């Protein structure tokens, strides 16, 4: 009766805070789905590195480019004031925790473009993830479902999305994501594992965050998705709406 009625709870949480909000929450063991606009395409900001670092490690997985490959960053580029060599690896690392905007462009550079990167999430099976703009270029958004992401993020968290070592990897650089603590973290029980993938627009035009939610014992994972595109809600509240939708999320889930 929790996961029954946690759409009517979180569309209460949500009242009034105006703008375009996607919400999807997904149990990954079973597939229960509760979304709210979950197949409206909105704004990604760097949440878009995700379907970034994916596509980069197909690239690895389908044997056009490898992790240990040496990649050389300069200032004209633009951790980056010299001519420095990162490996593929290190490049998905900083763009994946510091949001890292000038590793994340080289990235899409080896993979082809915004256009190699939406057709991988096509060929993956996430069709409502449009990557059209280089970091540089937005500098026309990308943008993404709440569903598509929340279900990339299912096979990310079941094994069936990458390799196990590559699903490790990227999953511990989620782990440390320094950027968005305070937004799927910030409402859940202290000791919750958390995943995720933050994206923020100045000035409050856009708060998002993905990501993968471990509950206790033996009861799954809740994957994630909630974009926030131009409410009239201060940054912090925004970020206050994320937590406390996925605290929503995760005590419905929960025994």
């Amino acid at each position: 009766e929790a996961i029954s009625m946690l759409t009517e709870r979180l569309s209460s949480i949500i009242n009034a805070a105006g703008g375009d909000i996607g919400i999807a929450v997904i149990h990954v063991e079973t597939g229960h789905t509760t979304a709210i606009q979950g197949t409206t395409q909105l704004p990604l900001q760097s949440v878009f590195k995700l379907p970034l670092a994916i596509a980069v490690l197909k690239e690895i997985e389908e044997n056009r480019l490898q992790l240990d490959r040496k990649v050389r960053v300069t200032p004209a580029d633009v951790m980056w004031r010299r001519p420095i060599d990162r490996t593929v690896a290190q490049l998905i690392e900083v763009s994946i925790i510091r949001s890292d905007n000038t590793s994340s462009d080289k990235l899409l550079q080896l993979v082809g473009g915004p256009a190699a990167v939406t057709h991988r999430m096509r060929a993956l099976g996430f069709p409502n993830i449009e990557i059209v703009s280089t970091e540089r270029e937005f500098s026309r958004p990308n943008t993404g479902s709440a569903e598509d992401l929340a279900r990339l993020l299912v096979q990310l968290q079941k094994g069936e999305l990458l390799q196990p070592q590559h699903s490790a990897l990227l999953l511990g650089f989620m782990h440390r994501a320094t950027t968005g603590t305070e937004r799927l973290r910030g409402s859940l029980p202290v000791g919750t594992p958390v995943a995720d993938k933050t994206g923020t627009g100045d000035a409050g035009v856009v708060t998002n965050d993905v990501g993968i939610i471990t509950l206790p014992k033996g009861q799954g994972h809740l994957a994630i998705a909630v974009l926030i595109s131009g409410s009239k809600l201060s940054p912090a509240a925004q970020e206050k709406l994320i937590a406390e939708i996925a605290r929503a999320a995760y005590d419905a889930h929960v025994s």
